[PDB]
């Protein structure tokens, strides 16, 4: 029993964190094989080709623990700088670079000076920001998932928006969201609630013995989506309904039956009650996160 | 900016997780140097659990009865001893991944990271607090016994918890790494219930200071309180008494935000009276009590 916001064990990622210093700027890098990936704003109206062409290999100081790595090459791929180093990371795990969709969750290994300080779980918001916890020096910290023994890198931290939320890229340097890596006026779009995730979390509450919110009612996908649109909830697709199938079979509560529970919660509130120790509807657990935590999958 | 429930990077602990098998029971062990620490109930059957005589059960065991597995490698047990409710299995190989470590016993209200494991394999990491009733509100399934709680301040891992059991309310009970249970619990299938839980007051105050550091002041008021008046009010909401030690501990946060501890106590009293009125504090509609004053300083400042 119990339901926690749980991150993947960060060990395979910790063994990849390095410190990248260039000029006055110091941030984090991800050392995989003989390449260190880091935000290109470490070289810093920025013409990044012009700024990068003025740098030599020895301008980038890469530090892996108490060992200085020597940079033998450098190239840019979108908003990510790839520093070729002489040494292949012996701690390089089996990995992939994956781009995630909004609503998908991942673990963040927050780092400062190439040293991991914390690990937390978070979701790619529908507005492409992440509600993370980062201070200055956190740039280059990575987001990942673990599938079997393979680490899928999905996020690299680049910046903080004026509302305190965060923006970054996939490991190929493509930003999530309409953001750019420069000091210009940028704001996160109006956020919405990840509906399939709230439903997954209601199923987790049912699995954990909390059923007060259940009701005899059902609804249609169209009628539920008319309610979802009114409460700034993401539309629930047939794919989401299919994805919630296993949880629906396990608890005996059809996805449209759980949708009517969610509809009543949105219109009437919780009425002094909590669900899994929360007075708000939690949307940062995917259906797979719920199944994984309520089954004990290991890595 | 931002405030998350953050766990310590689990890497130093992952490299210590092993699987311990005794008969039909399989649980997790912590391999540090040449010793594997695990709950002593690994030697029990389901029947033995009502009134186990651990000394009697352990005396009938030999080293080769304990199967220890570190990854895809079987370790050889060369000795065994019991220290309180933990079994210490001397093995023939020192763990090369043994980090700098300490065994620390924590007090209620203290937080720590839990590396939940099944079959000696880590599956997840989460942050939690030792409740005032000595239980932890964890996320544990059958086979998670032996999973550990820790903090990693600097490069040293301080092991503070080993999971032993789930109580009937879904909460968890365990021991420090010397085998001493937190709380009035026993490693027996007997009628045991967690005492009435209370809110960790000093932690809620620390979290209100984190909200101030992050720019949220909506809950502040023009009032102050005496420590005694705060405790009389707080007790009525099932909040732990706030001691002078807690007030002293909140000193740095008070100096940083410019809000006196007893002035922050007055905001808390008002929040308990009024609720949040549709608002949130650090993305939460409830008063969060699983961040200590030390956690707030670490995360908000560095
Ligand atoms: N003004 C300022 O501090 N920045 C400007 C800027 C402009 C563009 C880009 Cl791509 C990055 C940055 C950096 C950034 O956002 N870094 C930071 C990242 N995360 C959390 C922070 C908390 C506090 C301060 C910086 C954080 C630095
Ligand atoms: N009923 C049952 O299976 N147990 C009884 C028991 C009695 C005393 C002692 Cl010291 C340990 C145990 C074990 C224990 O609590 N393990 C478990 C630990 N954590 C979460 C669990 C979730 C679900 C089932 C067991 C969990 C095993
Ligand atoms: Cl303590």
């Amino acid at each position: 029993s119990g339901f926690r916001k749980m991150a993947f064990p960060s060990g395979k990622v910790e063994g990849c964190m390095v410190q990248v210093t260039c000029g006055t700027t110091t941030l984090n890098g991800l050392w995989l094989d003989d390449v260190v990936y880091c935000p290109r704003h470490v070289i810093c109206n920025p013409n990044y080709e012009d700024l990068l062409i003025r740098k030599s290999n020895h301008n980038f100081l890469v530090q892996a623990g108490n060992v200085q790595l020597r940079v033998i090459g450098h190239s840019m791929q979108n908003c990510v700088l790839k520093l070729k180093v002489d040494t292949a990371n012996p701690k390089t795990p089996k990995y992939k670079f994956v781009r995630i969709q909004p609503g998908q969750t991942f673990s963040v290994l927050a780092c400062y000076n190439g040293s991991p300080s914390g690990v937390y779980q978070c979701a790619m918001r529908p507005n492409f920001t992440i509600k993370g916890s980062f201070l200055n020096g956190s740039c280059g910290s990575v987001g990942f998932n673990i599938d079997y023994d393979c680490v899928s890198f999905c996020y690299m931290h680049h910046m903080e928006l004026p509302t305190g939320v965060h923006a970054g890229t996939d490991l190929e340097g493509n930003f999530y969201g309409p953001f750019v890596d420069r000091q210009t006026a940028q704001a996160a779009g109006t956020d919405t609630t990840i509906t399939v995730n709230v439903l997954a979390w209601l199923y987790a509450a049912v699995i954990n013995g909390d059923r007060w919110f259940l009701n005899r009612f059902t609804t249609t996908l169209n009628d539920f989506n008319l309610v979802a649109m009114k409460y700034n909830y993401e539309p629930l697709t047939q794919d989401h309904v299919d994805i919630l199938g296993p949880l629906s079979a396990q608890t005996g509560i059809a996805v449209l039956d759980m949708c009517a529970s969610l509809k009543e919660l949105l219109q009437n509130g919780m009425n002094g009650r909590t669900i899994l120790g929360s007075a708000l509807l939690e949307d940062e657990f995917t259906p797979f996160d719920v199944v994984r935590q309520c089954s004990g999958v290991t890595f």
